[PDB]
DNA sequence: TTGCAGTGGGGTGATCT
DNA sequence: CATGAGATCACCCCACTGCAA
DNA sequence: TTGCAGTGGGGTGATCT
DNA sequence: CATGAGATCACCCCACTGCAA
């Protein structure tokens, strides 16, 4: 490659850098707000953040639940004399 | 004022910008993969979001699962 | 044997080996000091410079003091 | 290179590192038993080791006599 | 009402891998 | 990061030399 | 009088640079 | 070590948009 060549080579290297990161940030945004809502960058990533901490919450509620619901049902199958 | 007074600065208006969308970036990296870890841009949004998408399905089916065990309880 | 030989060898290969590389080591402390990373050629043509260099500057100075003495007793 | 011209290349290569040291030790040896005699590698280094200290504390002690003359010589006019 | 901050696209150079 | 290659080192094997039993 | 350690040459793979 | 080259990042400059004064 010659210097023109670099530039251009890197140009389009550059270019593939850029989608790698934007491509990411669409694909957030529309777990965040849906794939017909517009946002810009920083919001969506700032949504994608406390999405994420939400998720992470509900889950441990959700697992704390499931037990207690299974802890339920197997209660209830001892008939045992009481 | 000058067209390159001008350049700079907004140059420092771009920056903030780019630190609203980096600093961002770092948050999510902590946590993808945490502090100590180094990992690139790119890579802490593929894991974000196949993060987020784990933790919905995860949470669907604990869910549905409780929807079931609820109603186990129920017909019991 | 023929084997076993060459292992017995092998360990006397060694011990030459370092007759000549713990010296080397000793040449290399000299000229560049201990914390230092250097090869073996450049330990040398080290060492060689450096008796160079003290050969000339003792020669130098012996002259000199040859000079020095010579002028206090032709005085 | 193939593996059978790297071999090759680098025994030309190994040639030439035996003789960076090997020359160099010749180097040292002439110059602590002279360009005629013969004297073995690590008899060699041994030498010039013990040569170089000696000429570390030669030229300690040819620059103390050094000044020493010359301090000699400056009280052989400096008599006021 | 419109001129700047904000926002984003694309290019470059330095540096990393 | 990859390839490419010379450098550096330890160690291999071989040859031989000379001294100590 | 001579095998065995010592010495040195060159090759080679592993590793560094 | 030396290319070589893609990837990564920050910063550049440019264009545009929307809102605060
Ligand atoms: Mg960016
Ligand atoms: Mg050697």
């Amino acid at each position: 490659q010659s210097r023109g060549e670099k530039r251009t080579a890197h140009n389009a290297i550059e270019k593939r850098y850029r989608s790698s990161i934007n491509d990411k940030i669409i694909e957030l945004k529309d777990l965040v707000v849906g794939t017909e809502a517009k946002l810009n960058k920083s919001a969506v990533l700032r949504k994608a953040i406390d999405y994420i901490r939400f998720l992470q919450h509900s889950n441990q509620k959700l697992k704390q639940e499931n037990l207690s619901l299974r802890t339920a049902v197997h209660k209830s199958k001892s008939l045992k004399d009481l």
